[PDB]
């Protein structure tokens, strides 16, 4: 429903930025290796 | 439309959860690199 | 509201559009070093 679709989309907003601070943390990682 | 937007909202939880399956993928790569 | 909620779909699908490309790129530099 309408409250169900707000908070659905809610979530989706924050898994997304947990993801792209894994990346980012990823990115680290991988910058640590080609540049050793 | 409302519809419309539902089936926007699905497929993009559905896009993010692949992309988070890849991401996991590329550190299990990244991690074989790291501890070699 | 929903023109705000319409809105707010919009740029997580941006937002992840963007991620899955930096991830791609990611993927990129990690095959370089898996091949290298
Ligand atoms: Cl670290
Ligand atoms: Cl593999
Ligand atoms: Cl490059
Ligand atoms: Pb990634
Ligand atoms: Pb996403
Ligand atoms: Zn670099
Ligand atoms: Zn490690
Ligand atoms: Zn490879």
């Amino acid at each position: 429903e309408w409250e169900a679709l707000e908070k659905k989309l809610a979530a989706l907003e924050s898994k997304c930025q947990a993801l792209e601070k894994k990346c980012q943390a990823l990115e680290k990682k991988l910058e640590a290796l080609e540049h050793g």
